[PDB]
């Protein structure tokens, strides 16, 4: 029982580009943004996902002529409608972005090959992305996200004002109650969008509950989990590349040293790791001194099967001997000779 046969498109939300444009388009990818002097919830700093930077705000924001809030004078009913439409559209666009295999977390270990559909017939990663975006909306509404966009900061605050004057007085705790009151309707927008996939996909039948009957399930934890799933999936793609170029054991006499395509694939991973290291450190440190006795390694491994083979301590090891003895981190043995 949805408006499945009621086409809707909204300005301000175009096809996703956060992990790069959809083929034949190229580049235009966003990167994780880690800030020092920011508070995410209760603690210092955070790393903002590419996907979060691409979030569909739909009719909540007017981008025309330098941007402005499109909800200044709205009732809470009109605001709820606008949020719901944005959530619906987000879900549609995330489907495209994962079904086309453009999202990093939708990819296979091997180039050109489609990532394996999840176990209900939806694109790899799609449900994870939809869940994350939903958490992102929730935190934007609650005013409990990150304050990186002055314009969104104005949205968190504009929403707050609409709720205050539109509900009986007892605030931010009222915004919490209002969110709780509409949460099912908002998830139902996700569920409706999934139902609309039947119109375009024939891998199963979709009832709308595939990404969960109920919404998920701490934004900083959600973001870090996303970072980890992305990292682990990318790592395995680096591994496949290394194995495709290095394994065949061509080692030119200098013992012997690695050479050609093998040396290049191995160096790309070394570079990747050194770039991811600062992100890991920030997020690990934030997670582990907030969640005392919990390991960041465990967080990722319990959640994503791609992380099982990652030794995070080894990969991001800052010890002295690790640099010289393992020039390519955990992949130094495939990136060696004989």
């Amino acid at each position: 029982s949805c408006d499945l046969n009621a086409t809707n498109y909204i300005r301000g939300c175009q096809s996703k580009t956060y992990d790069g444009k959809i083929f034949p388009g190229k580049g235009g990818e966003k990167q994780w943004i880690c800030k020092d002097t920011i508070i995410h919830g209760d603690t210092n700093g955070a790393c903002i996902p590419p996907r979060t930077q691409n979030l569909c705000v739909g009719e909540l924001w007017d981008k025309s002529y330098g941007g402005r809030s499109n909800i200044k004078n709205d009732t809470k009913e009109l605001l709820k409608e606008k949020i719901k439409n944005a959530i619906h559209k987000e879900t549609e666009l995330l489907y495209e972005y994962h079904d086309t295999g453009t999202a990093i977390i939708s990819k296979n270990d091997k180039k050109g090959q489609k990532g394996k559909n999840d176990p209900n017939g939806l694109p790899k990663g799609f449900c994870h992305a939809v869940q994350r975006s939903f958490i992102d909306y929730k935190n934007m509404i609650l005013g409990t996200s990150v304050n990186i966009y002055e314009h969104i900061g104005k949205l968190q605050e504009d929403i707050k004002k609409i709720i205050e004057k539109g509900t009986p007085q007892q605030s931010t705790e009222n915004v919490n109650a209002w969110w709780k009151g509409i949460e099912r309707e908002m998830w139902d927008a996700v569920r409706c969008a999934i139902t609309k996939i039947n119109k375009k996909n024939n891998n199963s039948i979709f009832n709308g509950d595939e990404c969960g009957v109920s919404p998920p399930t701490d934004q900083s934890v959600s973001w870090f989990k996303e970072w980890g799933e992305q990292f682990c999936i990318e790592r395995l793609r680096y591994e496949q590349n290394i194995r495709e170029a290095c394994t065949e054991k061509k080692c030119i006499n200098s013992g012997d040293k690695i050479q050609g395509a093998c040396k290049r694939k191995c160096e790309k991973y070394k570079k990747y790791i050194s770039e991811k290291k600062q992100e890991w450190d920030k997020q690990k440190t934030k997670y582990e001194n907030k969640y005392v006795g919990k390991s960041a390694s465990d967080l990722l491994k319990e959640n994503y099967p791609e992380c099982i083979s990652a030794n995070f301590d080894f990969i991001f090891n800052d010890n002295i001997e690790y640099k010289t003895y393992y020039p390519y981190g955990d992949y130094s043995s495939i990136c060696s000779c004989e």
